[PDB]
């Protein structure tokens, strides 16, 4: 089956960048910025499936939302398994995947300021259709991402948060972080603001017998 | 649905009680003798019904050969469960059950005898046809029947083999019991030839409207 998606235009205000607040955050909206940086299209996992490692049973269709999350509870017989899955990469379903960094109009920055950014996620058909240096505008929905590496990812790769670069100690406690969900133990869930765009404008062949097709 | 019931008959070779030998289990036979004792039309469990304590699910159609035998694994992977099932009497199927003691005829018997003995198992539609006293010839199927007490039975109430009379010393060990299965633990199994019948036959109103009716 094909996976549809619906893009939505032609909202009656546009919103600036520093007009982006969490009460906003799951709402329909449209942004207006500078491109300044893309990313590969990379394959994103939409619809996994896996094979029971002792009854070899396939599941299908398990649905992910921010890290890869294997099925719990098996399927029709009597066996027993919490873990232990292979994914069938062949069967499960993949879609393109984006990112890109945008920052506030020239106009729209004040006389003495350092520009603010956002992360902008497109996907599915829209991507590569905005380059850096372009300006354009964006709409889709208002996101929160949380921090997945204290989530519990399978691999050892995560490796509890391995950094390069030192974090900033103003913000060392500052940062008000939830605790108590079991998957998160003793650990301290952070989140931070993304946009999520389904729709992308921008606002800033010697063949005769092809070019007498296209005119009117 | 009818539990229905095949009676064979018109077979041709009878055989005597003292033919019965283990060599024949399993197989098609007809045998005649003198009934001495009859027993109640008990009700027999042939298809049996539970539910999952937790679960709240529902097993049909549970076979049972010998013994009370409720099921293993659960309908559904999610529950597991072992035990604690509750009968639901009402759902189950239930049969008719006689049980009837044969002896040999008076021509059969030598000169000096003690008359062997044998029981027949009447099972369905064919209760109460033998009545004490009388010659009947039956046909069914010779089979072998376990002790189920040391089979480990659910209740406490058989509390291993309570007697009131003392076995025969002369048999005790000589009596050839088998060993090993997980079932019966260090127990011994041990087993007696039975007979199971399917058909039975016998060798040994003043209302003038309804009597009109019969005649020719
Ligand atoms: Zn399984
Ligand atoms: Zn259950």
């Amino acid at each position: 089956e094909r996976v549809f998606q619906i893009s939505f235009f032609n909202l009656p205000t546009v919103h600036r960048i520093r007009d982006i607040r969490s009460e906003k955050i799951g709402s329909l909206l449209s942004i207006s910025g500078t491109v300044t940086r893309t990313s590969e299209v990379r394959p994103e996992l939409y619809k996994a499936s896996f094979t029971c490692d002792m009854c070899r049973a396939i599941v299908d269709n398990v649905e992910q939302s921010f890290k890869y999350t294997e099925p719990t509870f098996c399927p029709n017989p009597s066996c027993e398994n919490r873990a232990f899955w292979t994914l069938n990469v062949t069967r499960s379903r993949f879609l393109d995947w984006q990112k890109v960094r945008i920052q506030e109009n020239a106009n729209e920055i004040p006389t003495g300021s350092m520009p603010r950014t956002l992360d902008v996620i497109l996907r599915g058909d829209s991507v590569e259709r905005a380059k850096p240096g372009d300006r354009c505008k964006f709409t889709g929905v208002e996101i929160v991402v949380p921090d997945v590496t204290q989530l519990g990812l399978p691999g050892v790769k995560p490796s509890s948060t391995l950094d390069t670069r030192g974090i900033s100690k103003t913000t060392e406690g500052l940062n008000s972080g939830v605790t108590g969900l079991r998957s998160l133990g003793v650990r301290d869930l952070t989140y931070k603001i993304s946009f999520l765009a389904c729709h992308v404008i921008s606002i800033g062949e010697r063949d005769q017998e092809v070019f007498l097709n296209s005119l009117s």
